């Protein structure tokens, strides 16, 4: 539900209220202050708390003395079933059962605070739809909260009371939160004597601009990312859908990282037939993990079967003394065989930022069947957080628009790095985001929570950081500037 995520909460805050409020098998999930992106897992036990480290370098979720992750959500819907998995002391179980509920409402989409009455009537005005609204605090009675409302032709007001921490519209339930107040509204509508009625449908989208003020938003945001971010981020618990396939014992050794799987939904079927991948459609795209030494050859059936002709490699093979990806082609020059398919690396280019790798690719006994597939490989990604500059990506990015733009029924590119899912959301929405513009110029709408959630909604936590998210902005800030 996300409830259980406090934005706002200091270590010894988690410690109190996990102690007077909680009781053994509580938890809540936390920002970590000792060093920024990182998060904690607060849990209670024989009467005292735990806090737990969980890493995110750009790839994924690293859970201390546990799996690796695609999203906060998807760890503890995991711990919360599987018992028994979540050690401590490298012997200790520790049981996650009662999420404590955060009554704090910045993360979500319809709260704002420090807004006026009136600015709030100019933006449902100009923006609001039917069933859109916000909740702000009360300026006239400070302490107390308004939700306005459109009934898209009419703005409706509606005060809320704090009395004590509850919630309340002036009569009815006292909730213990705005979330269950809204919640409980937006299901339980409430009539107008007169006879209207308030359906509070979908928050106030404060997110869509102009592309053409990306740099008006980009310096707000600038002192604002964080909070827009984690809003998003709140969001993945409307996302948990079913990955049972990569969960079989059949399949469990296709995948890189055991916990981080393909939707059902979205996964690419090989015609055994699975692998680590899903499609993308927002120019499609398939995002899948780092080949492993076993899934090579399920790797280039799935390029022939979808009839790729561009693959982008947002990983070098290793990274940080770590292994990111296999070296999945032959040497320049050479021709390999993996399985039934045929690969010949026919020439590299090495440019500053990447390598470009022209392949020809086949099924053995089948030569008619050949086709050139183009691989970039991306090979300047920094150790820690992104590029500063972001014309790397954005030229590495437009090559590759150029390439698959210039072959004909070309399929979807292919796009990966380790896990599948940080550099690789990165990139597809980017390229997302540019493709709008290069079609419908820069008078155009884009949002970037909203692309972004359309792109997690196909495979699990795409675009992993608030530094990524930071870049995604500042690149397409960039080649809209450029564009002049």
């Amino acid at each position: 539900s996300r409830r259980w995520f406090h934005p706002n909460i200091t270590g010894v805050e988690a410690e109190n209220l996990l102690l007077t409020r909680g009781v053994d098998g509580s938890f809540l999930a936390r920002p970590s202050k000792s060093n920024p992106g990182d998060f904690t897992l607060s849990v209670r036990r024989n009467g005292a708390v735990t806090h737990i480290k969980i890493q995110n370098t750009g790839d994924y979720y690293d859970l201390y003395g546990g799996e690796k992750f695609a999203t906060l959500a998807e760890l503890v819907q995991y711990y919360m079933e599987h018992h028994g998995q979540l050690k401590e002391k490298n012997g200790d179980v520790i049981e996650l059962k009662y999420p404590l509920n955060c009554a704090d409402p910045t993360s979500e989409r319809w709260f704002h605070g420090h807004l006026s009455g009136k600015e709030a009537e100019k933006l449902l005005t100009e923006k609001g739809k039917h069933g859109s609204f916000l909740v702000r605090e009360s300026q006239s009675h400070p302490g107390d909260f308004v939700l306005s409302v459109r009934t898209g032709s009419k703005v409706t007001h509606v005060m809320i009371r704090c009395q004590e921490l509850k919630y309340d519209v002036g009569g009815g339930e006292r909730f213990d939160s705005l979330t269950d107040l809204v919640e409980h509204y937006k299901k339980n509508p409430m009539v107008e004597t007169l006879g209207t009625v308030l359906q509070l449908k979908q928050p106030l989208n404060t997110t869509r601009i102009n592309a053409a003020e990306i740099e008006s938003r980009v310096r707000e945001l600038s002192k604002g990312f964080w909070e827009e971010f984690e809003t998003l981020q709140q969001q993945e618990c409307k996302l948990l859908y079913s990955r049972k396939e990569g969960q079989r014992q059949e399949n469990k050794n296709k995948n890189r990282y055991k916990n981080i799987l393909p939707f059902d939904h979205t996964r690419v079927v090989l015609h055994s037939d699975y692998i680590n991948a899903n499609i993308i459609m927002p120019k499609s795209y398939i995002a899948t993990q780092g080949c492993l030494q076993n899934t090579v050859n399920d790797f280039w059936r799935m390029v022939f079967q979808e009839n790729s002709r561009v693959i982008v490699m947002t990983t070098k093979e290793v990274e940080r003394g770590k292994s990111k990806c296999v070296k999945y082609w032959p040497d320049e020059y050479a021709l390999k065989e993996y399985g039934v398919m045929r690969v010949r690396n026919v020439k590299e280019s090495a440019a500053h930022d990447y390598t470009l790798r022209e392949l020809k690719l086949s099924k053995v006994g089948q030569g008619n069947t050949e086709r050139t597939v183009w691989q970039y490989h991306f090979r300047t990604w920094p150790d820690h957080g992104v590029p500063s500059d972001p014309g790397g990506v954005l030229d590495f990015l437009e090559e590759v628009h150029h390439k698959q733009e210039s072959i004909m029924d070309a399929g979807p590119v292919v796009v990966h790095c380790s896990a599948g899912i940080g550099r690789t959301g990165m990139f597809i929405v980017i390229d997302i985001l540019i493709d709008i513009i290069r079609e419908k110029g820069v008078d155009c709408d884009i949002d970037v929570p909203k692309t972004i959630q359309m792109v997690r909604s196909q495979r699990s936590g795409m675009v992993q950081t608030e530094a990524q998210y930071r870049f995604i902005y500042m690149a397409v800030q960039h080649y809209i500037e450029t564009l002049q």
